[PDB]
């Protein structure tokens, strides 16, 4: 769903897609405007996340779709940040879906297609060149950035159940948030009602998923989107 | 504003009252209605803090604008939790009034009188016999409490802007949140236009007290007082 565009040593092109995949390239879609909504999304959460000190890969804007990003030795981690019980968690917690955790929860992942990225743990991450250290930086950058996602998304009545981040290394050796934050990488609810915002629309066919995106856009922006 | 009128060697009644002071007792007025709020909100707050896991002082309520509270061992401390730059903190950072802090601020202030309540550090706290182990726990429970009463309000659109907490020991030795949670000793702002809904409208003559605290009141519990 993105393409990476390389420009250089330090910088490349972050391209988003409308095509929509799940369940391991089983079940494809494409969804018209998709891709602007992800790229203009992404935009509005990293520059938010960058006002509150948080280091990102975020450059600038170089189309609807396309964002300039610095290029980072990259972690071999998906860093899950979980407020509300959902999806897999059901299968590790004896706790029912819509539960509030008394504390945010933070499970670590190793990006490994063949291995269908396997919950990991600090031994695991050690074994694959990841030094404690680095792993509690990593956590408590993924607490932060909850924090704030939360928070300003609660303002407008969503509330942020999970969702998945990357993580890289710069050319200083500093920890730096990566890849995308959108709907395809969050679960997001609306406050009321408890209904998906996000790709579980597109994973479970609850609905519209260009109505469910566009809607996450409007609250946010106080503007309905044009692609 | 409260008195306080002891039962027993573990407990007392914390009563508020329509009085209201400013500046040292230079100003004052009576707002009818006041006490009631300040102590229904006191209860509101106490009880969600508990529903957290935050050991407080509150045990019931006893009238309008009467609480029971635990009696405690206090510590000689207000501990101010600060999210957006007001007051005091303008003479301490460069930032302008409404500025959001990149994360809460933790100031200690000595609770005296006749010094007006002095900003304190963790050395000063040690002078006046407060352990740097009980000093981390207090911040931390201040912290979480502020992120509580924050994300809690923020939904209601108010703006926690910064407040007062202070702390005591009980019997067994653990530290518990005390005194009262209300707009008396906390700044909060609506959240669109930005307006006080506290103490400052009447510190400062910006509106109608029993106006601003009844808005709180209603946007909290959904019901007019
Ligand atoms: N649970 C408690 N046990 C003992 N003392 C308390 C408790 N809660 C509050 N206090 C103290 O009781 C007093 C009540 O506040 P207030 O009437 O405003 O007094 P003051 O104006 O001197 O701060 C404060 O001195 C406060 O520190
Ligand atoms: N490979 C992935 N790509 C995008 N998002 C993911 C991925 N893995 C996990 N997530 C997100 O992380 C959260 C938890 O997923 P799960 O472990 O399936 O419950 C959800 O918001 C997912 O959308
Ligand atoms: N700043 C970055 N530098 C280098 N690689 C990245 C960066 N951000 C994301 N990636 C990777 O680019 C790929 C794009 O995601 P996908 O759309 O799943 O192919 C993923 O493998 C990401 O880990
Ligand atoms: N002596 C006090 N009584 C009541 N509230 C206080 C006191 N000191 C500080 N506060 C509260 O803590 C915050 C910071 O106050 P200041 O340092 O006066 O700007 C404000 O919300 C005040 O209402």
């Amino acid at each position: 769903a993105k393409k990476m565009i390389p420009i250089d040593d330090d910088k490349l092109i972050m391209e988003f897609k409308d095509d929509a995949t799940a369940f391991d390239g089983t079940k494809k879609a494409r969804f018209k405007g998709k891709g602007w909504l992800n790229a203009q999304l992404s935009v509005i959460f990293f520059k938010l996340l960058e006002e509150h000190g948080i280091k990102t890969h975020f450059i600038g804007v170089a189309g609807g779709n396309r964002l300039i990003v610095e290029k980072l030795d990259m972690y071999p981690l998906e860093v899950v940040v979980r407020n509300v019980v959902a999806g897999s968690l059901k299968k590790r917690l004896p706790l029912p879906e819509g539960y509030e955790l008394p504390e945010p929860i933070v499970e670590l992942y190793y990006k490994n297609d063949e291995l269908h990225d396997p919950m990991i743990n600090y031994y695991h991450a050690k074994v694959l060149g990841i030094s404690l250290d680095e792993i509690k930086k990593i956590e408590e950058i993924a607490l932060k950035v909850n924090e704030i996602l939360k928070d300003y998304l609660a303002k407008k009545g969503i509330i942020l159940v999970d969702f998945k981040l990357e993580f890289g290394k710069d050319k200083n050796g500093d920890i730096v948030l990566a890849d995308e934050i959108s709907p395809d990488t969050c679960r997001f609810w609306d406050a009321k009602t408890k209904r998906s915002l996000d790709k579980d629309v597109f994973r479970f066919d609850k609905g519209d998923l260009i109505e469910a995106y566009k809607e996450i856009y409007e609250r946010i922006t106080g503007e309905k989107p044009e692609f």
